[PDB]
């Protein structure tokens, strides 16, 4: 393996996809990119870690820049009114087999697929009701 | 409309699917668990806050249990082994248009969908490398 | 160029070897751990640091785990039933050249080589006779 | 029967081999010692004993000589110009069977083979990266 | 691509160029060291941290040798009789496009270029005037 | 010689390249400027002392503007948004000979050449990995 490769965060669907890809390692922190100012950019970390005796945490901190109305390459303050921010931590149990792993990916992905309530909430800017 | 429903969290392929449905909003907090018994099931919860003046607070949390049967007293209950947790939370200012908070939504499932870096080092006991 | 990467700790053959594969860098200490459940998995760890003026040293640590499961009250886990726990410590002047970390390097492989009086002591639950 | 015997620790080609031969097992210490002057000698030394109910321990120790000669006052001496000082302990619980050791004894040959990261790294005077 | 390869540090037009590879990155720093004892060695270390909210700061060191052999205690040692230390801050707005920085960068190798008045001070032992 | 002339900060091959000519002397600092209002000039200087009994320092200092979505003779708030900070020092030993001078600069424009690890890395905005 070798995990770390640029990827397409943003895939919407061949022309304007958002890539990110490898610009840090310090700390064995993997930090991807996109091609922007760092104001500007998309940016993913990902680092793992034995957090207690009997479980593991993946750290995963996400940034998106608000685009609509944004100049590229401008100054844009306060920074706050112009970014979003992820962090997920997911713990796993030092039990966990691979199979195990791969099925907490699917409910990962499964929560976060098109049409299911929570990104249809995130995406309305709403609750759930 | 009313987004609050039921939804595949596990797709297996048709058989074996996790589903998790609507059980509790009380305090706030819309709850989703799996059709087992409470000991055993999956659990889902999501609440939006007003964080700060011009933030606002998704938090969002996922328990996938390996479930398990355990004698306690000479008696045979159902239990889960150990849980694994998705913890997360995604804050958005409030001048994100619907096209932004789109964006984002498109960024977490590009994040995790099959062949890309993070979810590839989870589902093989893996950091990135 | 990087070596903090997989590699083949055991080849036990071509097939049930056993490959270690990078986890986490954190404070200067490299880890690798094998895949599946981090209970049954090996671990290497490396770090290096200035000991004295004139030394550096090198601190390395492997873990070989005696797979097995436990189980209680009905509940298997996987877990190591027992670990062994090699630890060694290389302290080299920095005088060295490039050639004479060769040599010591060379030095360490022929004391484990096959057939040699301390691996074929240790293969065989023995002491020097 | 023996191990306690004469074995190469470098083979540097066919010629400018380092040979160590058996020099002293006072007290459960076996300890080699290569040819001519006991200052520009290469000496490794093997204990093992049951550091715990359950474990044994070996301790091996290798020390790396550069040859150079001392001379003050007109008076030359043969002198190890420094060393390196290699110092493992390993240690092994009771209930490994020989095939368990035979397999501790690969994956330390394994972390030291031609190649793989540990070994490159005190070759070329580094660290992981 | 991995940015941490191997540079020539004093082009000597192909015959006796100094060339510096990577090294360590313990800590988040990453070090190239050239082929020598690590007494004698050339050596770079590049880190970059985000210094202020709105800023990044990275720090490159390079440290070159004045090489020499030096008669300690009747024993001759690999040793740097001096050297000569560059040490340069770099703060960056996070503002910055990548062509923005790309100025920084041919900046500061203009600063440097033959014949310009900074090199041509510092290589003849003078200040400018 | 004379040192203090106008030269060429940044080449952009003929057309649009940075002139940066001799603007002040106060206190031997030599300072050299850009045909720019001072909030949007790039600016060199550099000074020489004896820093200690053994050592000289040059210190040198280049500022360079956020060129992209720049309003040309504006007034652009905050400065700090708007600027690059280059700082560099160089310690010499007293010993070191007009060749050895020679040398650190060559090790100097080596380590900033196109294509090494540091100027991409810069211009890339990233780290190394």
């Amino acid at each position: 393996a070798s995990n770390f490769t640029q990827f397409v965060l943003v895939d919407n669907g061949g022309t304007g996809d958002v890539t990110v890809a490898p610009s840090n390692f310090a700390n064995g922190v993997a930090e991807w990119i996109s091609s922007n100012s760092r104001s500007q950019a998309y940016k993913v970390t990902c680092s793992v870690r034995q957090s207690s005796a009997q479980n593991r945490k993946y750290t995963i901190k996400v940034e998106v820049p608000k685009v609509a109305t944004q100049t590229v390459g401008g100054v844009e303050l306060p920074v706050a009114a112009w970014r979003s921010y992820l962090n997920m931590e997911l713990t796993i149990p030092i039990f966990a087999t691979n199979s195990d792993c791969e099925l907490i990916v699917k409910a990962m992905q499964g929560l976060l697929k098109d049409g299911n309530p929570i990104p249809s909430a995130i995406a309305a800017n709403s609750g759930i009701y």
